[PDB]
């Protein structure tokens, strides 16, 4: 009985047939209606095909839903990742609130606290050179092992905060099963001066367990002595069982709760190679940015909620136009792994078929996410979104000010992005494009042949979000508001967007193909449909 | 006139309504029929939402449209790039053949023969220490400048192929105007002992001209001597002018054609940045490996052409299914940039609204391509392909055998990638879900709450393309099938793949902005929409 987003109503809000060059023209309010800030964050909506009347209804839908009460329940603690019967509180790692917080009996400010304490304290450890090699060498290098969200939040921050490394040592990450990962990283270390930090929430991941093998394996072959394990490596888990049992004792393990989800985990201790790039400090520092558009987030009203206004404008293409992407274009080399970050967490949370009863939905619900780093994708994909026949809302990401003096590229990176918001707003007439070819020196028969394939429809939507600089606490805030934005996409759709029953039965899949692709003579070799029977021929051959 | 690709008669084919369970269960030729190899590749197309009558029908578009003759025009130097009227000749940068090719008055065969000559000389005259720098030292490290398709391939092969690098050179890429990108290579790099490319078809970049000009002053603070220059910088353009005017010499400027496309460009001269890295030998195997594409493409009935079915495949599902994406997924670390190559390709190539006549089309044209490399992927957005409500095509990389001895490793990768296919095809039923969790523990009442959220409805299609190896050779054919499948997928569409009409605007616009910027007086600050005025405000506040 959830309220329905994707309703009749919403189809028609199209019919208002807004165009952006006559509201811009007409409207003097326009940006002051159609942007908000938060801090020194600047987020521009006004290009999105969006008046008052849209925009109000969309709020109303907001205001009618389940959001209001489900924004509590997520940051009280309530069990809203239901089919698993969880909390959802990456919330809580970066909290600096302090309120009292108690969930399944654990003080949730404590265990946070006391926790980052440890990973501080071995940071500073480990940096200082107090923690030494089994040979009793300073540690020069840190390896992260694990996949998925044990893998993908950290290698992005340490890529997107380079600026601010600080430490000395070198963070590499290895988490595809394919051993090219695993092997870059040994390629470029000693054993006697790296630290392997096995990430795993369940400790059980196919992938991380054979990777920590083979690099437990190659440390071992060099020190033949298993107490080197204990200088070598650390682990971090909810499952610290399974952590004893493969051979790291209790003070080298580092806990995560299953209230914190592998996409919204490099807040937790899932981001100690984060601290090992950029320091501790830098990483309260990113908690803190996080933390500042929480709270925007939780007290805020709907109306001026940036991470509500980005999941309802989102909803309304997806439904309203029937769109199945989105394109995010971070405007900042720093950022190149920001759109594979995003597309875990957005994809993976709202990418499911049944709402929260378990019943088919006859709406769509999440869609793809990609994009690129401009100002490269102005030469590459770009041309789609200017001339392609396929609807695809856009954000841009701006940084304002960079980490050189260089002042003149920096200019030029940021005049092609508004450059390129501005086209996808405007576009280039027939009769400009004509015009334009006559002036060039083309005649009129020449200009006419030509001038169609350069007509550009233009009225295409874009939202900006500018940056004041990219540090680790505008970083951070930067990620909560799309972190919030996928939480409020999955509340309006009624769908759970914190597990992945598809993820989870990834990780079971193909113990049937291994063991098929070792004896032919087994059953599940015999019960193997003919296409995956003869790949299998193909790579024994 | 031209021939109608997505017609009534394709949105019918659909409602032969393919159980792809059914289909292996009663067609024991079914991996026969819908199978091709070409050498040491194999193409699985089994998996596919058709049959024999599907395919006969999409076969049918295929002989009944102008294809044909348009794999001849093309190969024969016809001006297909009609609006441009160019000839689309990155087939001959690799021919093989010898055959008589006559273009605008120059032999093609010695005029791409001689720049190949002129290009290993100049790898072999840098790598032996003949070439040295200024000041006398031996070259160390290569720097391409260069943007889109002057950066993107050469980028990807040279990580695709860096097993076989063995000049003892690094090789870095500068890209982006954003001076993170530039900064990365001269970090790291001595003016002294570096040789610099300027990638650049037109010479007229603003992103190239920006980074060439910061480099060359970089390296004139270090040396004071305009000299210099000869010994650390080259030029690929097919602009020779242009680059005498930034004062490189013509003995130290590489050619390249207007028939080269940006994104159709690696084969060239712009591709000698892969030389450096890997050899010229292994350079000239790349190419023999696309060549071995090109003759099968030419010359091989569309009933067994690995890139017409692939490109009729594509279409047909983005006519009958409406679906606006394609999901591309590498198992292989090697081929992390291959997406980000393929979206170029095949978005800024199918990215059009108008047919070769000028008219605006009533179909749909080119998708969202996307992906990710796996297993990572399956962590991530899997989920969405698994258990989200967008039909998504899929392809899926593999590689029989890779660049190590960790075959434990190789063995869990292909498993992996064969699994996720084949529960792509199979799903998993209410039924099933719920009989496993009585098997695991839960009762009656707990099973029947959580089964629908673990239903994964399956049926849904992918395709297999399988390497024996990622060899110079087979990524140059891998490369060469998709240039061919969107080259299908524009001729049936009667599209021009080869313009890129919205990305030469992208190249002209924002001087308006940067005049904006830099003067709040200018009849162009005055002009500009509000959204980009006040966002250029808070760039100067
Ligand atoms: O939260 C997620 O997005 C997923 O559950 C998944 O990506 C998970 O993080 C990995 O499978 C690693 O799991 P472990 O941390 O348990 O090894
Ligand atoms: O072919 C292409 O895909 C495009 O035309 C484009 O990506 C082009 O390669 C770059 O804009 C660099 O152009 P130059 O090589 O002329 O600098
Ligand atoms: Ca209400
Ligand atoms: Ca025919």
């Amino acid at each position: 009985n959830a309220m329905l987003f994707c309703d009749d109503s919403k189809k028609y809000l199209k019919e208002q047939n807004i165009n952006l060059k006559n509201e811009f023209d007409k409207d003097d309010k326009r940006v002051e209606k159609f942007s908000l800030k938060h801090q020194n964050i600047y987020f521009d909506y006004s290009k999105n095909l969006i008046n008052d009347y849209i925009l109000k209804s969309l709020l109303e839908s907001a205001e009618k839903s389940s959001l209001k009460d489900k924004i509590k329940q997520m940051f009280n603690g309530a069990k809203i990742n239901s089919t698993e019967h969880r909390a959802v509180l990456h919330t809580a790692l970066r909290d600096l609130s302090s309120t009292p917080l108690i969930v399944d009996g654990q003080d949730i400010r404590q265990e946070v606290t006391k926790e980052k304490q440890r990973v501080k304290e071995l940071v500073e450890k480990v940096v200082s050179g107090r923690w030494r090699g089994f040979s009793g060498k300073k540690i020069t290098d840190i390896v992260n092992i694990g996949i998925g969200g044990s893998d993908l939040g950290p290698k992005m921050v340490v890529r997107a905060l380079q600026p601010y490394h600080c430490t000395d040592l070198k963070v590499h990450f290895v988490s595809n099963v394919d051993a090219d990962s695993l092997l870059q990283a040994l390629h470029v270390v000693d054993p006697e001066t790296t630290l392997l930090i096995i990430a795993s929430k369940s400790f059980s991941t196919e992938e991380t367990l054979l990777n920590s093998i083979s690099a437990r394996e190659w440390l071992l072959d060099h020190y033949e002595d298993e107490k080197a394990v204990a200088n070598h490596f650390v682990a971090i888990s909810s499952k610290l069982d399974k952590v004893k049992e493969f051979g790291i004792d209790l003070e080298h393990c580092y806990k995560m709760w299953d209230w914190v989800g592998g996409r919204y985990s490099l807040w937790s201790s899932i981001g100690m190679s984060i601290a090992f790039a950029i320091g501790y400090d830098n990483f309260e520092k990113l908690l803190a940015g996080a933390y500042s558009v929480d709270k925007h987030f939780k007290e805020t009203e709907f109306s001026k909620n940036i991470p509500v206004i980005m999941a309802l404008l989102a909803s309304y293409y997806s439904c309203t136009y029937n769109s199945q992407s989105q394109a995010l274009l971070p405007y900042d080399e720093r950022l190149c792994y920001f759109v594979d970050y995003l597309q875990q967490a957005d994809m993976e949370s709202n990418g499911k078929s049944v709402n929260i009863a378990g019943e088919t939905v006859n709406y769509q619900t999440g869609v793809v996410l990609w994009g690129g780093v401009g100002t490269n994708g102005q030469h590459a994909f770009h041309q789609l979104l200017h001339q392609g026949n396929i609807f695809i809302p856009v954000d841009f990401i701006a940084i304002a000010t960079s980490h050189h003096n260089y002042d003149n590229h920096q200019q030029a990176l940021l005049a092609n992005c508004f450059a390129q918001s501005q086209a996808l707003m405007f576009g280039q007439s027939y009769d400009m494009v004509y015009n334009e070819l006559l002036k060039s020196g083309l005649n009129e028969t020449q200009a006419k042949e030509l001038a169609a394939h350069k007509v550009i429809p233009g009225n295409r939507p874009s939202t900006t979000i500018l940056l004041d600089e990219l540090s680790p606490y505008s970083l951070g805030a930067l990620i909560a508001l799309y972190e919030h934005k996928i939480f409020v996409q999955g509340v309006l759709w009624d769908i759970n967007s914190y597990d992945q029953w598809g993820v989870e039965l990834g990780k079971k899949l193909g113990k049937n193909i291994l063991k098929a692709m070792n004896d032919d003579s087994s059953d599940e070799y015999q019960n193997l449909d003919d296409s995956t029977r003869q790949l299998i021929a193909k790579v024994k051959n």
